[PDB]
């Protein structure tokens, strides 16, 4: 079997994109924000605090004849930006562009924070990191991946992110006519429950490609890419006036500015991220200081190739026995 479903930009930034789960009988279609960061399929529904839910779609389980309590299962997460939600636990049909799951874990919300609440376009995250993060206790739960994973002809799904436009999520194949040139494959380390590898290097605008191992994680569910301070210092030298704010909260810059690429490495290979990919706007309303797209790791614990990053490749990742990812340009 095979899925192919369209991921959609929330907002004119890129700041994530939603992708449309059919969940139960009758389906209840939800637009959830993909994960590769995450393995809990957590949604808004009926049972969610009402005062919590504004403009978002609800799964109702009652209303699903496929719909199954899982006895005695919470849950209860807390993702790297500070918000968390938390509720108990339903098995149902999922299905993801054509691809269906039966006895998927449907973690159902009965709290989110105000930051899930705060942002009408989400009803909820598929995470599609490692089933070993999964938080559901006492009976830890596989990821749609994980379960999908021996029916599908390959066991496989791609990440392939719009700039700016819509973009694809396919399980089960790889779209040769979606990429250009060779996609590389790099090793992955599954130890933390995250797509982890080591990228090459780096280089600034023209500048030349510097050799470095960077340890980082593949993740979909972050919007920015989170580098060390000394990459990303190098990289904010090279726009007049940009600087770090404590204030923001971050490198900022002077919105007439002309951002310069980045490159990082794959193997021998070379993803280049557009200048214009870096630009996420004034920081407020009006302002003319804009928010910079690469920011610092410091302080996260971990280096994160978000979605800045991973929008300027068609990204492969291959949960063979021993999982690699794969990076194209496009």
């Amino acid at each position: 079997s095979t899925g192919s479903a369209t991921t959609t930009p929330i907002d004119s930034l890129d700041d994530a994109y939603i992708t449309p789960v059919q969940i139960g009988t009758p389906a209840q279609t939800l637009n959830l924000d993909f994960d590769t960061g995450s393995s809990d399929l957590w949604v808004f529904s009926s049972e969610t605090t009402a005062s919590e839910v504004d403009g978002q779609t609800i799964y109702t389980p009652s209303k699903s004849t496929t719909a199954k309590l899982l006895s005695g299962a919470t849950w209860s997460i807390s993702y790297g930006d500070g918000s968390s939600s938390s509720g108990d636990v339903y098995t149902d049909t999922v299905s993801v562009g054509g691809l269906t799951v039966t006895g998927q874990a449907v973690e159902s919300a009965k709290k989110v924070s105000s930051s899930f609440t705060e942002d009408s376009t989400i009803d909820g995250l598929l995470g599609l990191a490692f089933s070993t993060l999964n938080t559901v206790s006492p009976t830890q739960q596989k990821t749609f991946f994980d379960n999908a994973k021996a029916s599908l002809d390959s066991p496989v799904f791609t990440a392939d992110l719009g700039y700016h436009a819509p973009g694809t999520y396919n399980f089960g194949f790889i779209d040769t006519t979606a990429y250009t040139g060779s996609i590389t494959y790099t090793a992955v380390s599954t130890k933390q429950g995250f797509w982890e590898w080591t990228s090459t290097g780096y280089a600034v605008g023209s500048g030349t490609f510097k050799s470095t191992s960077i340890d980082g994680i593949a993740d979909t569910g972050t919007t920015l890419l989170y580098l060390p301070a000394t990459v990303v210092s190098a990289y904010w030298a090279q726009v007049s006036g940009a600087k770090s704010s404590s204030s923001v909260g971050g490198y900022v810059f002077p919105c007439s500015a002309t951002l310069p690429s980045f490159t990082f490495g794959v193997g021998s290979a070379r993803i280049v991220i557009p200048g214009d990919y870096i630009d996420f706007g004034p920081i407020s309303t009006g302002s003319s200081s804009c928010f910079g797209g690469i920011q610092s790791s410091a302080g996260i614990g971990i280096n994160i190739f978000g979605d800045v990053a991973l929008k300027a490749a068609f990204v492969v990742f291959n949960g063979a026995t021993t999982p690699t990812l794969g990076f194209a340009s496009k």
